[PDB]
């Protein structure tokens, strides 16, 4: 079902190196619904190219716009398995510290703060 399940470590590594070559200013982001989630819909896609200058605050707004949420629907975004320490961090900085060994930045969303 999940991205790591669908693609070999070889295939994920090679995709990230191609994005470097073809989208050199973009951060390669996997965004997945929490396997538990009941309230929020699933995204139309899995793999996002995020401009490397937006901070996490702007990425949360983007994703809430992609899910077409409304103001008082709750939405929580884990990065590399854990809560975000701060939303003001530029995604270029977040990438360099939170990226997986395959080169993707992994994110999971829920309506619950308890995942
Ligand atoms: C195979 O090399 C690449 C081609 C494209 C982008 C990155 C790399 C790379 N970086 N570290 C190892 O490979
Ligand atoms: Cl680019």
């Amino acid at each position: 079902k999940t991205f790591k399940q669908r693609r070999t470590f070889e295939q994920r590594v090679e995709d990230v190196r191609l994005i470097r070559e073809q989208h050199p200013t973009k951060i390669p982001v996997i965004i997945e619904r929490y396997k538990g989630e009941k309230q929020l819909p699933v995204l139309d896609k899995t793999k996002f190219l995020v401009p490397d200058h937006v901070n996490m605050s702007e990425l949360i707004k983007i994703i809430r716009r992609r899910l077409q949420l409304n103001a008082n629907q709750a939405f929580f975004l884990l990065v590399n398995g854990h809560s975000m320490v701060s939303v003001s961090t530029p995604i270029s900085e977040v990438y360099e510290s939170e990226k997986d060994e395959d080169g993707f930045l992994y994110m999971v969303y829920a309506s619950q703060e308890t995942f």
